[PDB]
């Protein structure tokens, strides 16, 4: 299948080189997997979820998304224009409030929560779990991101957006979790992106087009972007059947597109979200 006149992204993650414009997959589109997104809750009611998201859980007053950073990384997992896996089903688990806040025993609930939520849900294809947020270093909040995935499910987390050491952060610090670096579309690392050791891949994260509140669109920046195409492409992987949640994240980095992004310090791995679909 091919989306003509794509956002850079998704063309980057079926692309070869860089500044192409349509992106490149397989109509499995990740229809039988699931992924959930924990954040500031998603805008199931967006033409583009096409009623493939739904609000399954909120700490808050209301599990609407008051702020657009959920409904945009939910975009990038599997709206019909600006998602990867575009048949995935979409679950919002809303720990952030409407600044995009939430403490960290909140964050903690939530993942806790999917490990056992997906059991009541139906994804024969298997399950995946986007976390576009993080702080401090946490040890608590790094092992609920590792039993998040041990128990079977496939954990995507930003590596940060501060220019530092992903170490200091968490849960981008898990090494048993997937950490996405940001690039831009001159396969530049993003100027805000945190590098280290711990990251395992790189996804498109600076000027990403997806889905906003109020039934809208807008452009922001991020490894907040970048962790959702990974989400997606490992849905998208699963329902192939080519890898399986406890094993996409080294999948992904194994058939990426090795060393082709500048500014990557020593250290950090030179690898580029790629789904290598073939026509």
């Amino acid at each position: 299948a091919a989306q003509t006149n794509a956002p850079w992204g998704l063309a980057r993650i079926s692309s070869t080189s860089p500044g192409t414009s349509t992106y490149y997959y397989d109509e499995s589109a990740g229809q039988g997997s699931c992924v959930y997104v924990i954040d500031t809750g998603i805008e199931a009611s967006h033409p583009e979820f096409e009623g493939r998201a739904q609000m399954v859980k909120t700490y808050y007053y209301s599990s609407r998304d008051g702020n657009g950073h959920g409904t945009h990384c939910a975009g990038t997992v599997g709206s019909r224009t600006y998602g990867v896996a575009k048949k995935t089903q979409l679950f919002g688990v809303k720990v952030l409030d409407d600044n995009g806040s939430g403490q960290y025993s909140t964050i903690i609930a939530g993942m806790d929560f999917v490990a056992s939520d997906k059991n009541n849900r139906n994804c024969p294809k298997g399950v995946v779990a986007s976390l576009s947020l993080g702080g401090g270093y946490s040890s608590s909040v790094n092992s609920a991101a590792a039993r998040l995935q041990s128990s079977g499910v496939m954990v995507a987390v930003a590596a940060g957006n501060n220019n530092a050491d992903a170490r200091n952060y968490s849960p981008a610090s898990e090494p048993s979790v997937c950490t996405v670096g940001a690039s831009d579309r001159y396969d530049r690392r993003s100027s805000f992106s945190n590098y280290g050791s711990v990251l395992d891949i790189f996804g498109p994260g600076t000027d990403i087009l997806s889905t906003w509140i109020g039934g809208s669109t807008r452009s922001i920046s991020g490894t907040s972007m970048a962790t959702p195409h990974v989400a997606g492409l490992a849905a998208y992987l699963m329902t192939l059947g080519k890898t399986t949640a406890a094993s996409a994240c080294r999948y992904i980095a194994d058939t990426a597109n090795k060393g082709d992004l500048s500014n990557i310090p020593f250290g950090t791995v030179n690898l580029l979200a790629y789904n290598n679909y073939q026509a």
